[PDB]
């Protein structure tokens, strides 16, 4: 149908967007500490701490399948990233450090981000 295809290349557009949010996501975060994800062979008891694991690289995967229906989806991984951080590392980290860092700094691009959605839909 017609429809199918208007709701298919508004999806197409949300892709765009958000392909540039996840650039400047991602360039908060210049030691690539978020890049890829934790490496289960480097740390075996990750899973027994942290159940549901991001990076975003896992992200980037899910974005060009057209796998995010909304912002809300992709801002639900985003923070995934940064509170799995926050718990598995302390306090005196450069890992902790790194999530809060890209949690402030990021806050700016999202808080925009929403504005461009709802503005154009």
């Amino acid at each position: 149908s017609m429809e199918q295809v208007a709701m298919e290349l508004r999806l197409t557009e949300l892709t765009r967007l958000l392909r540039s949010v996840l650039d400047q996501l991602q360039d908060k975060d210049p030691a690539r500490i978020f890049a890829q994800p934790v490496s289960l062979k480097e740390v075996p008891d990750y899973l027994d701490h942290i159940k549901h694991p991001m990076d975003f690289a896992t992200m980037r995967k899910r974005l060009e399948a057209q796998g995010y229906k909304n912002l809300h989806e992709f801002e639900e991984d985003f923070d995934l990233i940064i509170d799995n951080c926050m718990k598995y590392n302390a306090r005196d980290t450069v890992f902790y450090r790194a999530a809060v860092r890209l949690r402030d700094q990021g806050g700016v691009v999202l808080r925009q981000a929403r504005r461009e959605v709802d503005s154009i839909g």
